[PDB]
């Protein structure tokens, strides 16, 4: 159901039951999976692939003629006027490379989102499943994002930053480069995260700091009234021992995994190492 | 005067002298009243009514498919790619449920807002009357906005935040759901307003502290020399009574109402009543 | 090469090699030089002229039909539904005065940025050669920015700032009315700046703090080992005078002049006349 007006090149891939509104544009070289849906003016360009029922809204642009591909999962929802796989603003990447974006499935992308393609053709910008990007948030080049993310209306994500599952970024979040986000993290609102942030944990505030544990994601994502007794009596060990072995934060985190009571939770274990991964090669320590 | 290029549906209801430009789209249920002026490239989808007089910038879309409506009253502005009355962020919005957006008169809304319809069909997202709503403002579902309001850049009001009139909101503001801001407020750049802000008063920096009353606004707004006064000498009683009655806010305010010579004054009367609700169930606080 | 659907009118100057997508509009004063293109669904209005090989990405809007001019160079990237030379938001703007905006050479400004015209006909709004302006950035009436300068993500210039050459913003800097950001400087993520930032200088977080010299800019910028040692030396000793000359800021900035050491280096008297200009009328002094 391609309105007269529309602009689809005879070699553009369209599948079954696609719905294409007036004043779209469809390139050469795109695939649209059966069932997708494009509002009036909107557009696909370069080498782009759109899973089965995807939509996009007016003025959404997804994919760009820069080599490399836009490759996007089922069931996503473009907001009206984001831009979705486009060039990366990193000046060192180089005219003419490759580059590239994946992104999984039932995601909704809002209005305004920038999403840009990797900064290098052996790197990729990759968004998993089921993450709930708000109005004006922008990704950077090399970002990865995992499943089930909330990030709220103009959270920016700088190049490589990591960010886990079932994380949340208030408003006007600005996550420095390179940072890490783990799983089940809060960010409050107009933080300035310059380090990771560790997994369960919340930071907020000016140039962020660390608050304690998401408790709140906790107790809503079925973790037991013990798992959370467990993590944050670990917490009061690392960060909280005002008294004992002074000058030395590795020392804790040792104590920490020979306490055989707490260690041997699953969750303590899984955080304990979320710490110690932001003190490998060329990680950002965490936030204070 | 319709160019032959846009898509204009025969029940579409066109108002007298209604200009629209190349490209456009206006679907079948969308009234537009006399005067109203479309530029190239704006939409206007759903159950939508637009008073005399309003006008469309390029890329400017209003309404969306969704049940219930986006009313819109005369003499508004909406900017460039400015998407006005479309579903709501709130994860807990049922599909199918009606949802509803109401904007009053003369309103200047810029390029790259974002103003979303109410998150159930009980409720309403509502704007006043001579709003200035700066670019990339984002408007979130269930939000009551009043008269008079000026929203600089990036000014984030979430879910069901409440602001009265003749209030400014510095760049990138960003409020909290379920905040208030009451009459000729007045919040610093950047501020994160995570409680209340009562009438006449001034918020600013990081997580938004309280710092006094809005004088240059209240001097701009015909506020009398003995009103302001006034004003000052009950602002010190409530918040600045640093020796007397310890760890008791409402016997301070207790203390103003019996005071005869401030109460009887109106903008006192006012504020504190202001003040008190913030108090009231379900209500935030106020700003520390 | 322009689409047969596109509107262009009979009067639109264009240059040799042009290429025009669909759904473009192009107005009848604008002119276009040899080489632009534009993408499908971009628009040009108003009296407008763009240099040798422009580039306008889908959706963006240069220019308007508000008496004045916008005027820019070649080799510029205009991205995907930016917004540039339209009327500012300036309340004192008045009806039907001429505004206008000057735009030189090889810039690249990013998707969904904002560039608005001069608030008064005296007055212009300027921007230099060879800036790159991320996404989502907001360049107010009456801005004046030189070469080079690089803008993250949601930075937001308001009205008559002033930037140099070679500055760099982080993301999500809010920069204050009449603020003047000088050569090489840095501003760190989230910082809302309400005073000057003097050449060579960095400033960081909440209401923006001094927090030395842009060392590390400098160090890219071909500064020598010497030149940055004598910045150094003259930055403690204008601003880490802890002990001597107390409740003065003036007269150590007599003893750095008098200081023929370091004040006969270009360096320091540029830094030195930098600070001085702050305090001259109008100006607001600089960050603490």
């Amino acid at each position: 159901l391609i309105h007269p007006s529309a602009v689809v090149h005879p070699n553009a891939v369209i599948g079954k039951g696609v719905s294409v509104g007036p004043y779209c544009t469809i390139g050469s070289s795109v695939k649209l999976g059966n069932g997708c849906k494009l509002y009036p003016s909107s557009h696909v360009f370069g080498n782009t692939e759109l899973g089965e029922s995807c939509v996009l809204m007016t003025g959404a642009v997804v994919g760009d003629e820069l080599p490399g591909y836009t490759f996007i999962g089922c069931n996503n929802i473009i907001g009206h006027h984001a831009v979705v796989g486009v060039k990366c603003q990193d000046l060192k990447y180089k005219h003419g490379d490759e580059c590239f974006l994946c992104i999984g499935n039932n995601n909704e992308i809002r209005e305004f989102c920038s999403i840009h393609r990797s900064s290098k053709p052996s790197d990729k910008t990759v968004i998993g499943d089921n993450n709930l990007i708000m109005g004006s948030c922008h990704i950077a080049h090399d970002c990865k994002i995992g499943d089930r993310n909330i990030f709220a209306n103009n959270t920016l994500l700088a190049g490589h930053v990591v960010v886990e599952d079932n994380t949340h970024t208030a408003g006007a979040s600005v996550v420095h480069q390179f940072c890490h986000i783990g799983s089940f993290a809060f960010i409050g609102g107009g933080s300035v995260v310059s380090q990771d942030v560790p997994k369960y944990m919340m930071v907020a505030g000016e140039r962020a700091e660390l608050r304690g544990l998401n408790l709140e994601g906790l107790r809503r994502n079925g973790f037991t009234m013990s798992e959370m007794k467990s993590l944050r009596a670990a917490y009061r060990k690392i960060f909280m021992s005002t008294e004992t072995v002074s000058l030395s934060f590795e020392e804790r985190l040792t104590e920490l995994e020979q306490d055989q009571e707490l260690y041997s939770v699953p969750a303590v274990s899984a955080m304990l190492q979320s710490i110690r991964d932001s003190f490998t090669e060329s990680r950002r320590g965490i936030c204070k």
